[PDB]
């Protein structure tokens, strides 16, 4: 009792750790809520957690994981009572406040977002931070003209977190989805996830009503040469590294716009809206889509993520 | 008096592309007179064969950015081979898709003992490029012992012909290409390795140079992975828009850029440039070049446009 596992990073004298280790209740930093947690899930950013130079974490002993979802142990009075099913993502989770991957994790009310009826634990956690961008991503499109009658939509960060589930999300809302990978032996897979077309990475001058870029941007300039008049770009993620910047001109020259979506400091009443869609009209095919591994094989996962091998999502069974 | 000729033209009605046998008269002026025997294809010289291609700006043109055969007539310091590259020979004057060609002796470049003429144009304005490219990062420092050289020409022109001078140079190279077909045949050129950014494993500084024959395409990727010191040769366009780059990369490890022209090379280096492609950097032009007659012409300029050719094409007229 009251001695836990969670995955630890840690940083001394040009020495660096980062396993599974059993940590205590008092490493747990100040919150008004504490939370058992059931599942979490691996983003890249939790990858960029696990390894030193990954430029997220700066403070030595850290529990990364930007991903929960749970059970409330005990509290305060923000509105939550023992036993209420809370999710939990971005702000300083997994990046500044310890996170989500341990056995029970400490946070502030104003972070949690009561359970949806509609979603399980693990179905929240199987969507996560990747399906809450996938989510915002074609709410800011829908806000900006998008419906299914525009045109066919392009997705290209496609066997990814975000782009698998975005793909998923706009086949089921009726969407025409045109996917592109890096991979061959992925288009199978795509058209499973309902995308109509594939494309091999690389009608004339607009084909696309919009397109959604979960890599940072870094395929803009491919999908610019081929959006609509009117369109529009939802853009989320990280690259690599190297930076791919745009030129402005053809946002211009066709009434283009880039939409810069941020799931880290969403602020909570556009939060609690999507967690809405989500748990609805914006539900993704999860059981094609997610698969799920224990906290002792957590780390293997933090690798492949970081090498750019994992497909899909992968969701944590804490404990 | 009237020989053969591939024309575009385009009036207010329709667009027409074809073989059409034109006079004497139909060439512009110059000092030069060049019986052509062999000329080549070229991206540039596609997108000069159509329409919406934003190169050719006057009417009635003959396109081909290259050139080369004998002389009929001339005033310039008969009977002698030359070649003509770049410059107004595929953009602005009448080109080498064309039996007999008219040209100023400004543009000339007598051709280099241990070439020939359909080596000359296997070579071309790709040719040039590369073989520009590798000198203008030689000049700068670079050696086989700075470590490998990542070409993404690929199967481009450019490219194809860079991976095997640098392979004939004793470089290590690596190329790059998107066609899973062409793995084998880029060995035989010479290339230690095929790729296929990710940030484990390391690959944080391993390319002493880099030939970047898409209009810095792929300079994104490039710049992350460069050694301290090193440069990249940027030549020819994109498929369609252009791909700007971050410049702290280059601050950072004290890489230099180098914009690579072939039109408007000055005349002093280019002697040297294809004394050098008859030198130390002639490419193996058995494994890279094809020929074809003038009537089969539209085909392969329709393929390029699509990108379905391998390495080089020649044209005999
Ligand atoms: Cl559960």
């Amino acid at each position: 009792m009251s001695a836990f596992q969670a995955f630890v990073v840690n940083k001394t004298e040009t020495e660096f750790t980062a396993g599974v280790q059993t940590i205590s209740m008092d490493d747990l930093p100040e919150g008004d809520v504490l939370v058992r947690v059931h599942y979490s899930s691996v983003n890249y950013k939790d990858g960029l957690a696990s390894i030193p130079d990954g430029k997220i974490v700066k403070t030595x002993p850290f529990v990364p994981g930007i991903d929960l979802a749970g059970v409330v142990v005990s509290s305060q009075h923000p509105r939550f009572r023992e036993g209420d099913e809370v999710i939990a993502t971005g702000y300083e989770i997994g990046v500044t406040h310890f996170g989500g991957y341990s056995e029970y994790a400490r946070l502030h009310g104003e972070w949690l977002v009561p359970l949806p009826k509609g979603l399980t634990l693990k179905e929240a956690m199987a969507i996560g931070t990747a399906g809450f961008t996938a989510a915002l991503s074609i709410h800011r499109l829908e806000e900006h003209g998008l419906t299914p009658e525009r045109g066919p939509v392009l997705v290209t960060g496609a066997t990814g977190g975000v782009g698998s589930l975005a793909v998923s999300m706009l086949a089921k809302r009726g969407y025409t989805v045109e996917a592109s990978t890096g991979k061959a032996a992925e288009h199978d897979y795509l058209r499973v996830l309902g995308a109509k077309e594939v494309l091999a990475r690389e009608l004339d001058k607009q084909r696309w009503a919009a397109a959604v870029d979960p890599v940072g941007g870094r395929t803009l300039a491919t999908v610019l040469s081929r959006m609509r008049y009117g369109g529009a770009v939802a853009v989320s993620g990280l690259t690599g590294g190297a930076e791919v910047p745009t030129t402005v001109h053809p946002f211009i020259l066709r009434g283009v716009s880039l939409l810069g979506i941020d799931s880290v400091y969403c602020p909570m009443d556009l939060r609690l809206r999507i967690w809405e869609r989500l748990a609805g009209d914006l539900k993704p095919d999860l059981e094609r889509i997610a698969q799920e591994i224990s906290l002792a094989e957590l780390p293997q996962a933090l690798k492949r993520i970081l090498r750019g091998e994992l497909r899909g999502r992968t969701v944590v069974r804490l404990a």
